[PDB]
């Protein structure tokens, strides 16, 4: 599948979660598009034109997906990955969060989500082609 | 117009800003569904059937709102805040954002706002008819 | 709001409940949209326009629509109506429903609803300004 | 391609045409998603919960399908078939229909299909990557 | 209603067609947005701040409007009217099209719009409340 | 990829753009779907019926693709590709434009679109895969 994953990417811990999704996910064979590598050092950074092409290429990478991957966890830093888990359930998108502390999230992000998981065996044992629902509970 | 307030509500200090944006806009004449007033009388509480009918309701008063108006502050609990202003953007309902702080918020929030408000003045005189654009600068 | 009846009408006790659904949600002062009193006057009927122009007609009044009120009985004449219901639900439209005979309905259906009725009054009742939760129980 | 094959599944006519339906597509090559083999026996059959895992992974996944394949004839128990194709309509799913009969089915499900169907050989030669017309006529 | 006038504004005989437009559909009561009035005033003219937030305000204007009422004419300066009337079919807004010339247009446009008109009185009688169907033929 | 072409196709210019897009795309193992090979010759050219099955057609193809491929130049013919376009944007698909005369494009197109050329060579190296951004500027 193609794959859309939703994560803050600016402390070790999450970039240690973001960097383990890349690499399960993808080698499973699908293609994930993960933002922190398009960076869009094409127009300045931080200006109004960065903002909008960030998130005009994140959006439309959202659209371009199949499945909207996620990571919560309790580094609270979750506004935009909540944003774009909440976009990826209007669009139809199927929802996976992986959350590292298995902790309590919010009722709109649980009952949104297709698969929960809390180990990565579990992802690399979950059958991508049927898609069974696996809900938090 | 009707107006779907999102915003956490869990501590004073967030049902401080719920209950003035409250009294803001319905005394402008606005009809206002606030999730607060909302939480079910009573299924019990956290049961299965009250995290379904909650979502449903929630969701389907997004669906019902012409305008979601999010209060987004210093909160670190913005995660169902963040995931209703994602949904509204997809469903096509006007994002206006109130941040008690003025503080820098994500991206994917800012550029997906059709008007902001720091003070309550201004949305007092805001013309809801016409929905001019006050973006995030 | 604006309505749409959702409805069949092709037998006289089908014609009983259209009529009164038409009556009650009129004389509550809204506006509702009848598919019976849009048979068009007069494409030939059954003719490949007709055909069109009443699709047509008919799927641009539930875009059209605030609310889909749909009547769903002993009927198996059913097909069209839960058509309209299943494509309401999509489009975001809150779906009311009202069933002459109170039997078991599918779950598609019943799990879709935002509110459910048994009697007119309960009808002449509702809040549809603030459109509260009545769910099949 | 990906498939939600949307059928009742009650009685041994419509298991008949269920079946002969999960092999032709499946032997073409194609995942079909089929209610009947996920009946979710993790929660208690027809509670409150039961009802709506099974809307939620119905759902999900007629929206993970890339078509929608319903079967209706004259077993009078379309309604949730004809919600699913109504939904998928909106989805912008193509819509394919299968009658055994080959009777007259409601103007909404016959002008919303893509591709109609009345023989199984016919389906066996269409060309899913094309995706040509084949009106209902 | 609120009315998205999308037409195109850039000669003087675009202006005097919209110009109409604008006092016929304001004279009836309605609410419209017309896009030659929000040039901003003023975002350095042909930024990419203007460019972003003219195209961002005229597309969620047309989100905010019920109808979408457009003008066809002569004019080979027609393309992003039909983009927004394309936009605006998806969206789910009744298109209403005004041709002052009454040739041949696009079928395209002609099979996605709701009612069509060559004449001002038309308008000025239309029934905005029911939105009865009125083909180009 | 599954590409709807989006082009008009009735002039030596216009022709010569289409072959060359559906060898290109085609060449590099995309499924495209090109209006002109599918002229419905089943009914009767230019009735009602025959404008209403190519809507349906073309409309159902640009659903059923995953990209919609664009070409627009001098050749003032834009006004179906121009309304494609647009539905294009809102369904959420990738908008890629081919640009012969490299002229100036109105401006809600040139902000839809994901990935803008106006040299063959570079279509050939684009990778569809991760499709990244290439924005007008």
């Amino acid at each position: 599948a193609k794959i859309y994953l939703a994560s803050p990417f600016f402390n070790e811990e999450q970039l240690k979660h973001v960097s383990k999704a890349e690499q399960v996910l993808r080698d499973l064979g699908h293609t994930v598009f993960s933002p922190r590598e398009n960076q869009l050092p094409e127009v300045e950074f931080g200006s109004f034109e960065w903002r909008t092409f960030v998130f005009k290429n994140d959006l439309e990478h959202i659209k371009w997906a199949d499945i909207t991957f996620g990571i919560i966890g309790d580094n609270y830093d979750d506004t935009g990955t909540a944003w774009e888990l909440g976009a990826s359930y209007i669009l139809g998108k199927p929802v996976m969060l992986f959350s590292p502390t298995g902790e309590i999230i919010n009722l709109m992000i649980t009952d949104s989500l297709h698969a929960y998981f809390e180990d990565w065996n579990d992802v690399e044992n979950y059958d991508f082609a049927t898609l069974p629902i696996k809900p938090y509970l």
